[PDB]
């Protein structure tokens, strides 16, 4: 699963690459529930997640394959998808982010 984790770190650095800024910004690093006066998103969201985390998470060896990798940030997207209405902003940037990230986890 070496090889595999190798791959996972690519996608990811993909995913903050600078040609996907404008819509992956928001999910750089943790929500700030404060911050952004989000109401009850602890309360709907159980295991917030987000690419820093993520980083984190590969770089202490973590996630023993892809399957794990893949699954927190799908975790990260539907968190965003079950958290806000349909119609946020926020939902369209998620949906552009999640096709770099399916698109390329296919090719693994
Ligand atoms: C994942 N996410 C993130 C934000 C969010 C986060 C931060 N900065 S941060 C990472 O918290 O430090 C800044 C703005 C944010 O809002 C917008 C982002 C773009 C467009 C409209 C709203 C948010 C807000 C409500 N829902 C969400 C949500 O689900």
């Amino acid at each position: 699963h070496m090889e595999q984790l190798k791959c996972c770190s690519g996608i990811l650095k993909e995913m903050f690459a600078k040609k996907h800024a404008a819509y992956a910004w928001p999910f750089y690093k943790p929500v700030d529930v404060e911050a952004l006066g989000l109401h009850d998103y602890c309360d709907i969201i159980k295991h917030p997640m987000d690419m820093s985390t993520i980083k984190s998470k590969l770089e202490a060896r973590e996630y023993r394959d892809a399957q794990e990798f893949g699954a927190d940030v799908r975790l990260m997207f539907s968190n965003c998808y079950k958290y806000n209405p349909p119609d946020h902003e926020v939902v369209a940037m998620a949906r552009k982010l999640q096709d770099v990230f399916e698109m390329r986890f296919a090719k693994m």
